[PDB]
């Protein structure tokens, strides 16, 4: 059916965007942790490193649970059709993509500085992009997938929407889910 469908696709690419999430947070964060202990001291400022991953440990956090909460709906959609309530539910935590969007250009930014002025951190970064967790692609394409991920919520739901009926059951939750992620999105305006 369409909406199972659609829902089957909104957590099949939740799990590519949580591996993106992952890749940053935790991939990247340990490459620059394990060039600090081969060099005895940071090789780049905590501050610095944490303004680049921007939010990086909140949106992990919060998209590795709703994408737990959307694998357990799609083990049992044949009992329960339901999957906007999980976006409605984590509204507030979902508004912190605003400024991850808002901030994106400064940040990507301080990346490009960092690298031209901190040796030790630039050698971090480039040895990751080659390395085949990031298959030579830079650390920008990755860091703007978060920025590409709400218009995709976006398209989803709204296909979502259109293949359910009126009033009943996942409806309204996929009204105001749609509501939250479209505030989210104008923030790249």
């Amino acid at each position: 059916g369409s909406p199972e469908f659609i829902a089957k696709e909104i957590m099949s690419s939740e799990k590519v965007f949580v591996d993106v999430l992952k890749l940053l947070h935790i991939d990247f964060r340990d490459a620059v942790a394990h060039a600090s202990r081969q060099l005895g001291k940071p090789v780049i400022e905590d501050r610095i490193l944490n303004q680049i991953l921007y939010y990086l440990p909140q949106l992990y956090e919060l998209n590795r649970d709703l994408l737990k909460e959307l694998e357990e709906r799609m083990l049992h959609w044949t009992e329960q059709q339901r999957i906007a309530d999980i976006f409605v539910k984590k509204g507030p935590y979902l508004k912190m993509y605003s400024t991850y969007i808002k901030e994106f250009d400064k940040n990507i930014a301080l990346l490009d500085e960092q690298c031209k002025k901190n040796p030790g951190f630039a050698a971090v970064v480039r040895e990751f992009e080659m390395s085949p967790r990031c298959a030579n692609l830079a650390l920008k394409h990755y860091l703007l997938k978060p920025v590409q991920r709400i218009p995709q919520y976006r398209l989803l739901l709204t296909d979502y929407l259109k293949n359910l009926i009126e009033d009943a059951g996942d409806y309204r939750d996929t009204q105001d889910a749609l509501a939250v992620v479209i505030e989210v999105a104008n923030h790249a305006n």
